[PDB]
């Protein structure tokens, strides 16, 4: 009756998730001065480079240079021993105005509730009464062994650490009327960028007691865990140096770790018009909120928007069996307490707010309190 | 008892699918002269201009010119006026070896069958017997509605058309003991660029009678179905001119619209040592020999890898309810059909072969009798 589930995370300096914090933080720059900015902004790294692609109107006035580089400062990326640096690499900006086409079949002339889907696409939310937060326990270990380490790393106690890792962890889980109960840790694996005088056994026992044992409760670890901890043997060079990133390219990292299901569109470098975004997080606080509610213990529901129209086209409410409730009333509660136009979600979700760079790094739910993440008293 | 599912697909000219198309014309170029090239080719493309960035080892000559521009040619985008040209686009270049580190880890020294995994990560694979391709309806329409467009279009029957289209379709199905059954299409969406001279209304006749009544059976189509047909009003600029596009941002539309689970992993740019690509097409192998085997009707096989490591870390199989074997049970008929290490995967669904651009527009499966198509026939 048990069966096991994988889920990944990667560190602050993974050359994709470097992408996702600098398109970020561009949005933020100019929400900073342009609450209404329309920002469609791709990041591209490798070695020496930053590349910034897309589009943006916007009234505000930002100096890329200054916000790419401080980004990547904050990542920890500021020496070429450790094989990028804010302070010398190029930051290129191919950045063009958005589309009119487009600008004027979604906003141009519309009523800020009444503006259209930014695009076509569909958008999943998921939540899982498995952990407080209502996440699978799979990734939120992954995403906190990787903050263990920036922790480690920035605190001085493992001076060696650099800022590109990657984390995997799988739990064997059991069934229980539709909803998971996680019952060990099945396998872990650790990759972290490391400088040229540490060696390998020094780090595979300081990631064992220091970082895992931290992290994972004792009752999940048993005799048979299987540690996989720098299984490739060595990992100096790192970062964009060691492999191209691109924004939108973590998506399942920044979101369920491989359960629930994924539309497919990416967060980072959007403003709140791009559906991507606000209509999954909008999603994620409907499950959020029937799970927290009591209405179900483990929920999966579904949104999908045309370009240039308000309201979604479909929704849908999977409760895998964990409701009294059939689907269909859910999904009734669901349209009696939720309107799910992107110029309503705004409102409710503050997506205005200049907090996304908050949110490109250790996955964008279960953490900090996010509008999201505040569950809605629902009326039934 | 009914419910909605929505999933898209984007054809050939969309920026993001322009640049799969590449990065795989790219691996096919190398593959051509070195069937052991080591690729990681991630293609950038915004108004004039397509970036090659990322890792490439390889015995091969390429003329990276060349093949990025035939592949553009390929697609259609010959023009100034239709926003891109092949002819006088920007082709830059920023591609370096892949890193020593990751060679000594993955396969450097190391006997073919036990190569490591060039990287860590989670893939799924899953298959549906609502189609006899075994694939979801809902990107079946969606895929087969693009491929329509870029049909007329080079027939010349809608000269007006220009090779970036969306298509998004909607499907309402039932439940049956796991197993889904499609009723009837509840709302399609198409949104393709166009020429300055056609107008809207014979734009969306068009799109009716000529693409969406030769493509859907009319069986699905009814009073009650909803359109949206170039639903922004206007599409004139397109392709990298309107939207900046990256590889490995359709990674939804590649695989199962939305059904099913994803890893996160890209396809397209990687050789068969980076299993977020082998792996991925011998789970959908799997799931699909189990459907077509009558072991299942509705399958998702998820596996896992550390890098360096040859074996999977995990595999997890789910019937949804429709098999009379438990889930413990198929999971051991996979182990004792299959043998997932990437050096095994590579010689049973010839990985070295170069028909990667084949795979890069209208979904990785499903289609073509690829080898991961063909059924193995199961020992049990
Ligand atoms: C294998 S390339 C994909 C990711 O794996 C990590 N990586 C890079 N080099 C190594 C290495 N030598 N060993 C382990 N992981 C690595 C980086 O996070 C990179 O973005
Ligand atoms: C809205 S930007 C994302 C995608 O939508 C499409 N698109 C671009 N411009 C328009 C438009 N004016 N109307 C509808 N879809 C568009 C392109 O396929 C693009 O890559
Ligand atoms: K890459
Ligand atoms: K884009
Ligand atoms: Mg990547
Ligand atoms: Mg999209
Ligand atoms: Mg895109
Ligand atoms: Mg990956
Ligand atoms: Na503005
Ligand atoms: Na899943
Ligand atoms: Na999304
Ligand atoms: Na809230
Ligand atoms: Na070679
Ligand atoms: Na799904
Ligand atoms: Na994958
Ligand atoms: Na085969």
């Amino acid at each position: 009756g048990t069966f096991l589930f994988t889920s990944e995370s990667v560190g602050e300096g993974h050359p994709d998730k470097i992408c996702d914090q600098i398109s970020d933080a561009v949005l933020d720059a100019h929400l900073q001065q342009d609450p209404d900015a329309k920002v469609a902004c791709e990041t591209v790294a490798k070695t020496g480079m930053i590349l910034l692609a897309g589009e943006i109107t916007s009234r505000a006035a930002v100096d890329y240079q200054k916000v790419v580089r401080e980004a990547v400062k904050h990542i920890g990326y500021d020496d070429s021993s450790k094989g990028f640096d804010y302070k010398t690499c190029n930051v290129l900006v191919a950045l063009e105005q958005q589309s009119p086409d487009i600008a004027q079949g979604v906003h141009l002339d519309r009523n800020e509730e009444d503006i259209g889907a930014g695009d076509q696409g569909l958008m999943f939310g998921y939540a899982t009464d498995e952990t407080e937060e209502c996440m699978p326990l799979t990734i939120v270990l992954a995403h906190k062994l990787n903050a263990k380490l920036a922790e480690l790393r920035r605190n001085g106690t493992l001076p060696w650490l650099r800022p590109d890792s990657k984390t995997q962890v799988t739990v064997q889980y059991m069934q229980d009327r539709g909803a998971v109960l996680p019952i060990r840790v099945h396998t872990i694996v650790i990759s972290v960028q490391h400088d040229e005088e540490v060696c390998l056994d020094e780090m595979r026992d300081a990631l064992k007691e220091k970082v895992i044992k931290a992290v994972v409760p004792a009752k999940y670890l048993d005799e048979d865990t299987i540690y996989h901890l720098q299984p490739s043997g060595r990992f100096v060079i790192g970062g964009p140096q060691g492999d191209a990133g691109l924004t939108g390219r973590k998506i399942i990292v920044d979101t369920y770790g491989g359960w629930g299901a994924h539309g497919g569109g990416a967060f980072s470098g959007k403003d709140y018009t791009k559906v991507d975004r606000s209509a999954a997080y909008a999603a994620r606080w409907v499950a959020k909120s029937l799970v927290k509610g009591g209405l179900c213990r483990r929920v999966l529901v579904q949104v999908s928007y045309a370009i240039g129209v308000s309201h979604p086209l479909s929704i849908s409410i999977f409760h895998y069996g964990t409701s009294q409730k059939s689907e269909r009333e859910l999904l009734e509660i669901v349209k009696k307490n939720f309107d799910l136009r992107p110029g309503v979600i705004v409102r409710d979700l503050d997506l205005k707010k200049p907090i996304y760079q908050r949110t490109a790094a250790y996955g964008h739910f279960g953490r900090d309190s996010f509008p999201w993440e505040v569950p809605k008293k629902l009326k039934y």
